């Protein structure tokens, strides 16, 4: 069974991360839940402070915990939100100026456009062919290896892996989107 | 350098296995060099025995020892071949009636058919987009996690991820070329 295989591979090698949203972090155009598991988008940019930790340009907002070490894995209810992107990004990060969202700068990140067009945000881009689009993401990271990989977690089919990488510093859960729609995306606890 | 983060995740998980090819496995049509690394095909089947480890329909040939336990890796130099497929399959699978080659049969490969059509061999199919097409493929097992994934060897993309499985039994590093064509499947020594 493919999804006992997926339970599991994550149990026998990857910490089980309990990440909620820190709205301290989250662009203004961002609403996060009171809950913090919850992403949705406003309107318009709503009035809050431009504090240093808060991403001012990329639609952006960040895990309450980094990892600077281990394997660890979370998953995110993306149900059928037609635009998302998530992945890890370093501490250091650009926030405030516009960068391209590439590992080069600091971004691990894969996801959805326009419904249909999966995308890794490699530097270019890699477009991905996806059979079965899927409804809930497992995000996996090893740091020691500097391994970013994502699966569909109710079918345990591989979505994409980064190549392995060399991380400098803390790696925080990221989650980007830029449109609304009614589906939020919601983190799965622990 | 995605080479050397290659280079250091395959030295921290994985044991590199110096495979041999079986001739007393391969297909009749099949040729093994006298050193076992390299793989072609005749114009015609050969008369050999048709001893009971032989694969007497499909194109294929083992390795020389199998997988019980434990990380391994192998990469293969399959250059500018137009056909091919490598992975792993189970000690059980069918050698003398054909079966379709799928998970399902005991059978993890990906490959090539008519120089661009890069499939994993899942039922069904999957479709694969590679931006780079390899000359050297990595090919990674972890028997405990029921893990098969493949890499460009050459400069560590990601090429395929089998969903996480229950093997039964050994598993066997497995080759497949279908064409008569100028440039040999060569394993790569540990
Ligand atoms: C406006 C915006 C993001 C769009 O960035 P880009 O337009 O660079 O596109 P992508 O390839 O999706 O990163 C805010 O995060
Ligand atoms: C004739 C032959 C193999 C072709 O099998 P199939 O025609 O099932 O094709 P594939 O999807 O490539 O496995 C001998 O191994």
């Amino acid at each position: 069974e493919k999804s006992q295989a997926y339970a599991e591979w994550k149990k026998a090698l990857f910490q089980p991360a309990d990440v909620i949203l820190d709205p301290n972090t989250a662009n203004p155009i961002l609403l996060v839940s009171d809950d913090q598991r919850s992403l949705q988008r406003a309107d318009e940019r709503q009035n809050l402070p431009d504090n240093p930790e808060r991403f001012d340009w990329h639609y952006c907002v960040l895990g309450c915990k980094s990892f600077t070490s281990g394997r660890h894995y979370w998953e995110v209810e993306v149900g059928d939100r037609k635009e998302w992107h998530i992945g890890v990004c370093q501490e250091n990060v650009e926030r405030k100026c516009w960068v391209k969202m590439t590992p080069e700068n600091g971004f691990w990140t894969v996801g959805l456009t326009d419904g249909s067009k999966y995308r890794a945000l490699s530097d270019p881009r890699t477009k991905l062919t996806v059979a079965n689009p899927p409804q809930r993401v497992g995000v996996f990271l090893d740091y020691e290896t500097g391994e970013v990989s994502f699966y569909n977690a109710m079918d345990g089919s591989h979505i994409y892996t980064f190549p392995h990488t060399f991380f400098s510093g803390p790696l925080w859960p990221v989650f980007r989107i830029l449109t609304l729609e009614p589906t939020a995306l919601t983190i799965c606890p622990a």
